[PDB]
């Protein structure tokens, strides 16, 4: 099928992220060789989730994203049945053992304003925290509480803009921006 | 002999925990292929001990559990002969170099209330600290002093409930609960 | 979902075989947590293919099985366009650079007689070689030409009978035999 | 307990051999810290078995020794049920896929004459091949058929004499010789 | 600069080949980000050289290609000053210790006829052997002496056609063919 | 060409530093076999940059030095487009996510006074921080703000003096000092 | 030569410590196969030095012990020429970048009182800090300043008593105690 | 001390050869930092011995060189006490299990004629085989029996001439040639 996107994705993200993105995609009946924009996004969203969890303290976060659907919900339940938080309706990306809340991480090519309202209206889980980033460098978190310190968040932002430049250097960014 | 428990134990715990559990069992004349509930427990108790020691600071804990009987007592003695704590009658699981006390870690399928009294009456070592967890998510430590911060203990609790769900998903939990 | 088969499969085959079997299954819309007999088979068929290719000389075989559909056909075509053999209708498992032919490897719980006729009638590619094994220890190859020497084939047979005993030790063999 | 033998055994054999010897010993209710001569022997017998299997061609031997009792018999049965050799009464050490026979490897501190008769009278399996070595450098195989070529057997002999010198250098050989 | 070729090259060849190709290119004042066809070729020519040397016996070939200019000539000289072959004017790719000759390996997108005459007229070293391959599957060696056995050469040919299909699947083959 | 410097450089710095220095040199049309003093310097400057970034907290610094020109500027831009700092005219060595500034690291064989003025006059980027070290042990940073704590800086200084002694032990220091 | 000590030393300390101890011994014309008590001591003193440096913060200590004589003095000089501390007459074991002083670590089988006076009278370097430990569990540091926190020092003490028990379990302790 | 030779030796031979050469030198009271020509030779002689043993079949040679004096003689004795060859007076470099003889490998900067007579007159062990090489490319073995096939010996010769060129490129060869 031979997509420039697909070769760029494989040279741009580390193999562990690429393998994991393929699982979720196939597990949801999507094709990384055909749905190449979504493939690029899932990797990106995956790497952000991973840097995010790296920002905290040793035992701070439980990583929900990157597991398979059944096991992701298994840990979700174990978390709810031991802390007592309400079981979310939709799969979150993380759990903060420090603040005792679930995190939903979104990565957008539009206004951080737009995505967040979209995610807040779908959630209505109240307790679940929302933290979104954009490819231009803005972030936006519930109650203005950004969980991590500035430097951990600054790096994520830097990485997201590197991915943008690399995508645009290959004339792929325009098509990627119109994907979301 | 072919026990569902035994295959689940080997897929659920990491190889280092499984090897170590087998040593202790054989070293005490028990068979992991036949005593599969106890095999599952020893692994679990082993993993809890290991996460527990991971919760502290770099040099905080000496790990007694997981060594062979003779060497476990050797370090126990070295600890007593250098700090001056009373030599316990029964093998503890850890030593806290911060609070200067031995830790006994128990993992229960009953009320944290029941196990602790059972362990306190057998101990009578006074100095030795007791910290027990349950598979439903409660903990219970001497003098309400839980040694680790909440997040390290929360993770242990989460893991213990994942093991429960996985065991029950395979219809093994009922037999495991009636083992203790 | 918790299948004894599924835990046995993961403890019985090496991780590389299990990962690869899952790809092919998901890539063909099958579930290893639900289609556990087929999961066990695909692993077995995979390990046989791998030992088989290990039997020859250094550069003897090209391994078609275990690649993804698109790439498996890519090498198939490269092989046909460089040797000149007829392009098979169905994906083979190997290519013999020594005898210059494609190999179809089957693994059966029935008479080696039955499977081979089934595979010969579906093939009709004439050139493609067929080599089947059973779980009881018989083999059966086109033109009585068994490609490998006796010892390489003897080991495959031994392994196949170990898998049978292990499956039956866990009361899984009866259900597995009725799967084919 | 502190045995010179036990420290010498651990410095003289590689960790994989030492771990494996401990399994078999514990699995048969023997103590390597107390039965140190037998501990030294089992390691030696283990290393000989391993070099022996290394002497053949790639797929020549199946290694029975070093597995646990139940799994060693499992492969034994798979071998018998696929070749058709008679199932031995006693666990052999190897299987020769080339000559299609089981091998019993013995290592002696007495006359190769004595041990072999002892092993032949106990066996009576007829088909099972016997190949014994001594610490002084002699060997002795059924039907004068020594399976491996001279060089592979010469190395085993050399190693066995190195172990003797090292043991005697530490004044352990005399007690070891009187063990058998 | 963002070349589809360049991303495909990095996903198609192993990292060791890509690193080595970059050295030679930079060492000769060429840019892999700009001269992407030549970048793709040098990798290909590199991988062929490496499989080629893998075809012989253990100590058969000395690999000249892939070293830096100064060190490649150093070994060339050591080879000439110890065997007595004439020192080539141009850097060869290999040395055959079996046939005692230097090998020049070429990889072409034109007729194996054309490239070979081009390489023979430039060489005039007489002793130096020439062995060329094409992307369609033909080979062509001096004195019809192809050095390796058929299977080693068949694999090279297969790989070369896989690279062609992958390049064309991405609409890169047409531009690559017009590069040579 | 055989330079004592070049052999000393390869035995004195770790392979990762040596490889990276060669890239930058070749990427700028310099020869490490001929420009051996500059080769020694680039390694040194590289190791200082690396220890420097190791001094901070986990996510403190982004390392600009050691990347290739195009990618170094890519991250530079991502940093500027996400924080809003002015885009430097010249490539810096690091970015401090804590103090939000770019760092220029210089290593001198002259007065820390001289180099700094030279670097300040060329920079005029105002925002970019300057931190220089000498081989005799002095440092010198903008606004007397030395970013790292004393111990991290003390180690760099120690290492720089070890390199001096080693160079002089080989009678290479005099020529190296006259290089700058 | 075959010393029980020598086999115990090799099973008791990790290979890196044993290799390093042998260097220093040979570099000073001592034989670990003959001077086995001193061999045991140098390992012990080495492991203490290593745990000690592990107690501090990331960049706290420079490790002098374990290097070869010439290189140990090279770093010593670099440290003196960059901080300005007086160059010790005798090789210390460490440097504290936090407190800016050299550390001499001694390990004794006598009264911590005796060794320290012996080391203080030989030193007279004033600035160099002295910190000694005993095999019974006492420590003793200059100005009652023990550099590390209690837990790091407690572990060293525990380890030292384990080595004592292991040595005595093998009837080697009595001869070791009379060595010092 | 800083010898160009010593830096060249460390960049020219692999770390395992350099470590091993240092052992033998220190074990014989020689200094690689001062006796740099002998240091270069011992490495060279070591690498030749290692390639030599690599030339044979899997179990062909026992490597005597590179062990410590006591252990080298231990294997020598084990070889003699199991084959029955005469115990050499001087330590050989190898044992050929194929031809049943000890090998003395010499590497010369003079006529292969001179060295061999020197080694034959000192030996007088009759049975011990002698095989010498020169840096110009000639070899010379007892009874014109060169043990290995031409290609294995050709590579050794090539390597020896590379070392010569590298040494001379650094103006070290002249001093090295006058060392022998
Ligand atoms: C153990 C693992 C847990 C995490 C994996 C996650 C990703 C991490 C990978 C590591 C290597 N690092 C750390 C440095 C860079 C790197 O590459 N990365 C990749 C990108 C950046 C990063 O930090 N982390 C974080 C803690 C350590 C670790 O490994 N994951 C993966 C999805 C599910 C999950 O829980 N597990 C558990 C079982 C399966 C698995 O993979
Ligand atoms: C060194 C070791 C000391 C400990 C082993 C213990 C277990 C640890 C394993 C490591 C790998 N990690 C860390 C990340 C995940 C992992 O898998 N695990 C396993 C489960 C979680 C965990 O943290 N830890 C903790 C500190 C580092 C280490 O290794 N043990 C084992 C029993 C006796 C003992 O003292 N030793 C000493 C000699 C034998 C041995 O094994
Ligand atoms: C390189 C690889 C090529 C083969 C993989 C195949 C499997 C092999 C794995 C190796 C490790 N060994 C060898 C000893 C045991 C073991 O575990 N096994 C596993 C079971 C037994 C066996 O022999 N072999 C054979 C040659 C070496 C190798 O690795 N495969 C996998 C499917 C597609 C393919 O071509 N590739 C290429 C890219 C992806 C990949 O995995
Ligand atoms: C894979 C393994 C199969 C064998 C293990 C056996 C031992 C071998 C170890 C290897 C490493 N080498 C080879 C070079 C030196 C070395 O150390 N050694 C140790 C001493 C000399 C030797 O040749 N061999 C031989 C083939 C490759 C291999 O590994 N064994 C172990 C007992 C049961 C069994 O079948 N398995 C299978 C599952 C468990 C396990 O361990
Ligand atoms: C040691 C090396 C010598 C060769 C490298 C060459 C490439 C080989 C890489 C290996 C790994 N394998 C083998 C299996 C697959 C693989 O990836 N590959 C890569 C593609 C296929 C292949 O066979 N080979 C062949 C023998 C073993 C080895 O490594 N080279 C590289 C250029 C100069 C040179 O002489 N050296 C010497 C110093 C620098 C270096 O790299
Ligand atoms: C991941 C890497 C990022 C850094 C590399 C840098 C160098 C580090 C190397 C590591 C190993 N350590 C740490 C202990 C000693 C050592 O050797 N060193 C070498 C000397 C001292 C040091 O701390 N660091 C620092 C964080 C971890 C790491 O690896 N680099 C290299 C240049 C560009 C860049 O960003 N990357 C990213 C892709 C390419 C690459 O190499
Ligand atoms: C890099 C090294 C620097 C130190 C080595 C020292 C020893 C350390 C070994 C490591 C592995 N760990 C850490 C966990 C356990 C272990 O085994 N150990 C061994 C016993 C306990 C310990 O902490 N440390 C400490 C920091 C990391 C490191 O490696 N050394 C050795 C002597 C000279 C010197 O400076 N170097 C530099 C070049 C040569 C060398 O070896
Ligand atoms: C196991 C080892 C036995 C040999 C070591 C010898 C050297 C070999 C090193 C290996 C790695 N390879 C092989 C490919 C390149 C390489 O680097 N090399 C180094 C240069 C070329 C070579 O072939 N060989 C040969 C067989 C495999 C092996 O390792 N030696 C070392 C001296 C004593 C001895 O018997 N032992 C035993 C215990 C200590 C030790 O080191
Ligand atoms: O959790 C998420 N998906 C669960 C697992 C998964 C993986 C791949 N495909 C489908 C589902 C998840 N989804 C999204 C968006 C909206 C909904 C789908 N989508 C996306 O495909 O990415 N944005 C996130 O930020 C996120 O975390
Ligand atoms: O320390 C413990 N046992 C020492 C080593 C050992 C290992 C395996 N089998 C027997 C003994 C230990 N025992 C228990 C319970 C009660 C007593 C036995 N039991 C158990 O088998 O688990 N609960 C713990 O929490 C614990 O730490
Ligand atoms: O196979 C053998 N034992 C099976 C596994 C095993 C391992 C450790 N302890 C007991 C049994 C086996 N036995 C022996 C001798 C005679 C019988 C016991 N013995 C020994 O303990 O060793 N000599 C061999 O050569 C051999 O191969
Ligand atoms: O040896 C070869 N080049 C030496 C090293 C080198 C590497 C990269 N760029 C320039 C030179 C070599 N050259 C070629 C062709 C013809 C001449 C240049 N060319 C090419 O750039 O590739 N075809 C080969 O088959 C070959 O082996
Ligand atoms: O960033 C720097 N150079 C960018 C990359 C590079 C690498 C190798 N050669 C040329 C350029 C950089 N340059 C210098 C000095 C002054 C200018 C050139 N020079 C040097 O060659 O080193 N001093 C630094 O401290 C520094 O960081
Ligand atoms: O630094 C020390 N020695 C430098 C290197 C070295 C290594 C091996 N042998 C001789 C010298 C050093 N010496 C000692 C005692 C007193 C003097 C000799 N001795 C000992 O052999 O150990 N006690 C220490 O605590 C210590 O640190
Ligand atoms: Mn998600
Ligand atoms: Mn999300
Ligand atoms: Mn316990
Ligand atoms: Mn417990
Ligand atoms: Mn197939
Ligand atoms: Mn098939
Ligand atoms: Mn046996
Ligand atoms: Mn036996
Ligand atoms: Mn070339
Ligand atoms: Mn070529
Ligand atoms: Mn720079
Ligand atoms: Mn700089
Ligand atoms: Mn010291
Ligand atoms: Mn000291
Ligand atoms: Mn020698
Ligand atoms: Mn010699």
């Amino acid at each position: 099928r031979g997509s420039h996107m697909e070769d760029f994705v494989r040279q741009c993200f580390n193999p562990m992220i690429v393998e994991l993105a393929e699982k979720a995609m196939k597990e949801y009946g999507e094709d990384p060789k055909i749905e190449t924009n979504k493939f690029a996004a899932i990797c990106t969203h995956l790497e952000v989730c991973f840097m995010y969890s790296d920002g905290g303290s040793k035992h701070r976060f439980e990583i929900i994203e990157g597991r398979d659907r059944i096991m992701a919900w298994t840990v979700v339940n174990s978390i709810c049945n031991t802390t007592g938080v309400e079981k979310p309706k939709f799969l979150p990306d993380l759990y903060d053992y420090k603040e005792n809340r679930f995190i939903e991480i979104g990565v957008t090519r539009r206004e951080v304003h737009i995505y967040y309202l979209e995610k807040a209206n779908k959630i209505k889980s109240e307790k679940t925290h929302i933290h979104i980033f954009s490819f231009t460098g803005e972030e936006m978190a519930t109650k203005a509480d950004y969980t991590l310190d500035e430097e951990s968040r600054a790096r994520i932002k830097t990485r997201l803009f590197t991915i943008r430049q690399e995508m645009a250097s290959r004339s792929l960014w325009d098509s990627f921006r119109q994907s979301e």
